[PDB]
């Protein structure tokens, strides 16, 4: 049902993919199955969200009763920083392949760009919850990921949570072997990204935009915080269109080709937030929803300044 965004590689990447963090067991493999069934063709996982097995039982499933070819099928899969030394990068791939039930992946990601503690425990940190970094670097865990690539276990490799600078410093590594196809970030109407969206297009790279509707089951959530889905000015254009407010939160990114992986578990939902093909923001509309930009973040609540490659104090 979706439109591609057509990737350096030729590949095409299906517009709209479904999220799966904090999918529940129980719920994310009915999810899936309901995604497919509507048409979804893209699903964007994650090794931190201990949830890959049931994506990959839903993923089989679908396979085996003929709703969809694997061909047709485009998964996404994360390295998580704690990995970033090179035998470790092997292994946890092995472990996200293994539990997606695949022979390979579309795209594989680094998660974020700063290293972490190498190992087993996911989420290192000192007693006031700062993050303790490793001295693997994502420039190790790339020269690991590029092996899958040259071995046809993964078709192309991208990032997320790079900003230009950590975007360079990839692309200007001499030695490079396979570019990143995509740059995955948190991107809605508080958060326009317009600069990085300019760079990595400049750079034939495209952009996932992650939380676009501004992931309000966060956990850390605060009743002050922005909500995308309740702002008045979102609901006054969804009105005109007689859509919803998320329909138009994923349009916005379809029109600036810009690929987008809601996220939800809910079959009504899913559906809804994939109805998004017979309609068109107008350029004024799309101005206005710019507009709201405040350089916000959902995702921001981590404590990891203190090492390097942080890539959320530079401009863009
Ligand atoms: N690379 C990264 O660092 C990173 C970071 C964050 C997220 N991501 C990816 O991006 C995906 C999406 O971001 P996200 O999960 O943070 O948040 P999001 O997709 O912006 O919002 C998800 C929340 O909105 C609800 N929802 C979904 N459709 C709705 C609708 N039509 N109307 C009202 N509510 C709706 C969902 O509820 P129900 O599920 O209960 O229906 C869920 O609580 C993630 O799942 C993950 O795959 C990546
Ligand atoms: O994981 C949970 O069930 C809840 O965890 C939290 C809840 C609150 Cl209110 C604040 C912070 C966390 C937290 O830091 N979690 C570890 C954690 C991350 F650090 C991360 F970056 C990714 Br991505 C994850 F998937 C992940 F789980
Ligand atoms: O990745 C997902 O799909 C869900 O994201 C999360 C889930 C939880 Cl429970 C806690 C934090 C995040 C999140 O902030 N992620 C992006 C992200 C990181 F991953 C990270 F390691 C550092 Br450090 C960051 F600062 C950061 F911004």
């Amino acid at each position: 049902m979706a439109t591609f965004v057509e990737l350096s590689t030729k590949a095409k990447m299906p517009i709209v993919g479904l999220g799966t963090w904090k999918s529940p067991l129980g719920k994310v493999k009915e999810a899936v199955k309901v995604a497919i069934d509507a048409g979804y063709r893209h699903i964007d996982c994650a090794y931190v969200y201990q949830n890959e097995h049931e994506v990959g039982e839903a993923i089989q499933e679908k396979i085996q009763e003929k709703a969809v070819k694997r061909e047709d099928l485009f998964i996404v899969s994360k390295l998580w920083p704690t990995f970033f030394e090179r035998p470790l990068v092997r292994k946890a791939f092995e472990k996200t392949l293994k539990d997606l039930k695949l022979s390979y992946l579309d795209v594989y990601l680094i998660h974020w760009p700063q290293g972490f503690k190498s190992g087993d425990d996911l989420f290192p940190r000192d007693d006031k919850g700062n993050a303790i970094g490793g001295k693997a670097t994502f420039l190790d865990a790339w020269e690991a990921m590029e092996e899958l690539v040259d071995e046809g276990l993964v078709k192309a490799l991208g990032v997320s949570n790079f900003s230009h600078f950590q975007i360079e410093k990839l692309l200007n590594k001499p030695g490079l072997k396979y570019k990143p196809v995509t740059n995955q970030v948190e991107c809605h109407p508080y958060l326009t990204q317009e600069k990085l969206i300019q760079y990595c297009h400049s750079k034939g790279i495209t952009v996932t935009a992650y939380s676009p509707l501004g992931s309000p089951d966060r956990p850390w959530a605060k009743p002050e915080d922005p909500s995308l889905l309740e702002d008045p000015k979102i609901k006054e254009i969804a009105a005109k269109h007689k859509k919803t407010a998320a329909q138009v939160l994923i349009r916005f990114h379809i029109q600036r080709n810009v690929i987008v992986i809601p996220k939800s578990v809910t079959p009504a939902r899913i559906v809804e937030n994939i109805q998004v093909f017979d309609f068109k923001l107008s350029d004024e509309e799309m101005a206005t929803i710019l507009s709201f930009n405040r350089n916000w973040r959902a995702c921001n609540l981590l404590q990891s300044s203190h090492l390097e490659d942080y890539p959320f104090n530079a401009e863009y």
